[PDB]
C-alpha cells in the first residue's frame, strides 16, 4: 500500500539526482567524456528494479518526523539518502553479477556483458559507489546527522563485503564444499552480505535524520531487520531456481556456481546417502544437464513446499519480533516492509 | 635521504595494521574465515611496493607538527592515515590489473591471476577499500580532522575514479582511437587518475592532522602536487615499456591495451605520415610482434631521449612551483617528495 504509493514519487526522483551528479562538468569541460559515462552507468544500472530499499529511507522518513518538520528541503534529503541506498544497491550488483557469471538482471543483459563493457564495469561499479558520497555532502552536509549517515553507509558497505567474502569462500569454482553447507554458516552467510545493507541500512538512515540515534533504538530496529534480511534472502534463493525469469528479470546462477543457498542447505537436511551422492555429482557445475539433475532432485524432495512452511513460520516468527522491539517506533514502518516482501515473486 | 629513513619504521608498523583489522574477529568468530582472507588479501597487496604515499604522510607529519606536539599517539595516528593511503593504493592496484589485463604486480604474478583468486578479486580489492574508514575510526574519531580526513579519502576516490573512466575509454579494446591521443587529453587523465591521491592526498591528510586546514594553503600545495603527480604518471607510461620488469616488478600493456601513453601522445607529435601508418596498423593489439613493430618505431623517434629531456625540463618547473608556493609550509616537504621520484627507475 504505501510503497506502492510511493514509488512514482520516488522515481520521478531518479532525474534530478542525475542532473546534480552530471553538474559538475559546468566548470571541468575536460572530464565531460567520464561524466557521460556516468550517466549512462546511472540509467543502465540503478533503474529497473523494486526501489525497496530507496523507498523504505523515504516511507520510514515520512513516519518518523512530525509532518510540520516535513518542509520541502528535508524531504528532498530523505529521497536523496534513499537514493544513495539505491546507488549503494546497484553498485553492489554489477560487481556481484560479474562475480556470480551472471547473465541478466532486472529484465536486461547484465552491464558487464554487454558488447564494449566488460570488465571496465568494475571501475562504473566503484563510481557508483562514489556517488553516494558525493550525494550526502551536498545535500546533506550541514545537518546534525551528516557523519552518522556516512559513518553509517561505510560500515553497511565494510559488512556486506564481509558477508560476500563468506558467499565465495563457501563457493569455490571446480571444487565440491558441501561439508560447509551449514545451517549455521548459512545464517552467518546472509546476516553480512544481505540483512545489514538491505533492512537495517535504510530504517537506519531515516532513523538519524529524524534525530533518533540512541544505540537501544538502533540496536532495537536492529533485532527486527536483521531477521527480516535473512528471510529476504532465503527467497531469494529460492527465486534464483524456482522463479519465472520474466518475472524476477534475472537467471538463477546458484547451483552452478556451487552457492550455499538455503535450497540446498535443506536439501542436505534431508538427503538419504544416495541422494546425497547425486548432489555431489552434480552440485556446483556448468553442465546443464547437471543443474537440471539437482532442481530434480530439490522436486523430489518437495522444496517448494518446504519453502512455504519456512516462510509461514518465518514471517510469524518478525510478527512476533514486531511486537517487541518495534516501540517506541511506530509498527507501521517495520510492517510497511514485511508487507512489501512477504510472499513477493520477483 | 628522509624517506629512506623511515622506510622501515612504516614497514614494521604493517603487523599491527594487519592485527587491528584482524581483531573485530575476536567477538564475532562467525566471520573467521572472512577475516582470514582479508589477511591474505593485506599481506599480499599491501606490500612490496616503494610505499612512497604512506611515507609521505609520516615525513610530512613530522615535518609539519611541532616535535612537542608529536607524542606516542599522535605518531601512531600518522603511520596509520600513511597506511590508509597504502591501502587505498592496494585496492586500487588490484582493480587495475583486471581492468588492464596486467601479469605481474610488484614482482610477483597479479592478485587475479592466481590460481583460486580470478574475479573474486573484486571483493579482495573493495575490502581493503573498506579497511582504510575502519582504521580512521580506530584510530582518529576523536579528532578535530576526522571528516575532514574522510572527506578527503572519499574525494580522492572519486576524483581517481573519473580519472580512471577516462583512461578506459580514451583506449577502447578492439578499435584505433589515435585522433584521441592528444597533449590535452592525456594531461586531464593524468591530472585525475594520478596526480589527486598519489600527491595531493599524502601531504593533505598530513596538512589536516596538522590542523593546517586553509582553502588557500590547499590550493597552494595542489598547484605543487598536480603537477608532481603529472610528471610522475609520465615516468609511470615511460617505465611501462623501457623499464627492467625485475626492477618494476611489472609488465607493461599499455601498447596492447591500446592506452592513452605519454609515449604514444609524443610519438604522435612527431610520426611522419608513414610512421603514423605503422602506429595506426599496429597499435592497441596483442600481437607480440605488433607490440615489437610499435617500440621499434618509438627508438627510431629517439623518444628514450625525449622523456630525459622533459624529465628535467618538467623537474626544473616544479622546483619554480615550489619557490611560489611551498611558504608558509617548509619547502622540504615538497622536495623530499621531487627527490623521492626525480630519475625514478621503479
Ligand atoms: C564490492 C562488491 C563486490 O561487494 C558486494 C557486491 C554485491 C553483494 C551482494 C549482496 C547480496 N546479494 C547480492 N546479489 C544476490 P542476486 O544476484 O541478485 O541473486 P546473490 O548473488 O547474493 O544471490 C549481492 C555484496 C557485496
Ligand atoms: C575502482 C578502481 C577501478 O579505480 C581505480 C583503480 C586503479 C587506478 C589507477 C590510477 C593510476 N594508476 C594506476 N595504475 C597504473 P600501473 O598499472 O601501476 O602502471 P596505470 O594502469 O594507470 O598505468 C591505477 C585508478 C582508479
Ligand atoms: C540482496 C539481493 C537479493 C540483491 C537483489 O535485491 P532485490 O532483489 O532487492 O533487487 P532490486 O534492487 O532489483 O529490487
Ligand atoms: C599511479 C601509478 C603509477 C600506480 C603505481 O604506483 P607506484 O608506482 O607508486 O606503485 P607502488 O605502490 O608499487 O610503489
Ligand atoms: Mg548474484
Ligand atoms: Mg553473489
Ligand atoms: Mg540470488
Ligand atoms: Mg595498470
Ligand atoms: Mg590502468
Ligand atoms: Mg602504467
Amino acid at each position: 500500500d504505501v510503497y506502492a504509493q510511493e514509488k512514482q514519487d520516488f522515481v520521478q526522483h531518479f532525474s534530478q539526482i542525475v542532473r546534480v551528479l552530471t553538474e559538475d562538468e559546468m566548470g571541468h569541460p575536460e572530464i565531460g567524456d567520464a561524466i557521460a559515462r556516468l550517466k549512462e552507468v546511472l540509467e543502465y544500472n540503478a533503474i529497473g528494479g523494486k526501489y525497496n530499499r530507496g523507498l523504505t529511507v523515504v516511507v520510514a522518513f515520512r513516519e518518523l518526523v512530525e509532518p510540520r518538520k516535513q518542509d520541502a528541503d528535508s524531504l528532498q534529503r530523505a529521497w536523496t539518502v534513499g537514493w544513495c541506498v539505491e546507488l549503494l544497491q546497484a553498485f553492489f550488483l554489477v560487481a556481484d553479477d560479474i562475480m556470480d557469471s551472471s547473465l541478466t538482471r532486472r529484465g536486461q543483459i547484465c552491464w558487464y556483458q554487454k558488447p564494449g563493457v566488460g570488465l571496465d564495469a568494475i571501475n562504473d561499479a566503484n563510481l557508483l559507489e562514489a556517488c553516494i558520497y558525493r550525494l550526502l555532502k551536498l545535500y546533506c552536509r550541514e545537518q546534525p546527522y551528516y557523519l552518522n549517515l556516512i559513518e553509517l553507509f561505510l560500515q553497511s558497505s565494510y559488512q556486506t563485503e564481509i558477508g560476500q567474502t563468506l558467499d565465495l569462500l563457501t563457493a569455490p569454482q571446480g571444487n565440491v564444499d558441501l561439508v560447509r553447507f551449514t545451517e549455521k554458516r548459512y545464517k552467518s552467510i546472509v546476516k553480512y552480505k544481505t540483512a545489514f545493507y538491505s533492512f537495517y541500512l535504510p530504517i537506519a538512515a531515516a532513523m538519524y535524520m529524524a534525530g533518533i540515534d540512541g544505540e537501544k533504538e538502533h540496536a532495537n530496529a536492529k533485532k527486527i531487520l536483521l531477521e527480516m534480511g535473512e528471510f529476504f534472502q532465503i527467497q531469494d534463493d529460492y527465486l534464483d531456481l524456482f522463479g519465472d525469469p520474466s518475472v524476477t528479470g534475472k537467471i538463477g546462477t546458484d547451483i552452478q556456481d556451487n552457492k550455499c543457498s538455503w535450497l540446498v542447505v535443506q536439501c542436505l537436511q534431508r538427503a538419504t546417502p544416495e541422494q546425497y551422492q547425486i548432489l555431489k555429482e552434480n552440485y556446483g557445475q556448468k553442465e546443464a544437464e547437471k543443474v537440471a539433475r539437482v532442481k530434480a532432485l530439490y522436486e523430489e524432495l518437495d522444496l517448494p513446499a518446504v519453502f512455504l512452511q519456512y516462510e509461514e513460520d518465518s514471517y510469524s516468527h518478525i510478527m512476533a519480533l514486531i511486537e517487541q522491539y518495534a516501540a517506541p517506533l511506530p509498527p507501521a514502518v517495520f510492517l510497511g516492509l514485511a508487507r512489501k516482501i512477504y510472499k513477493r515473486r520477483k
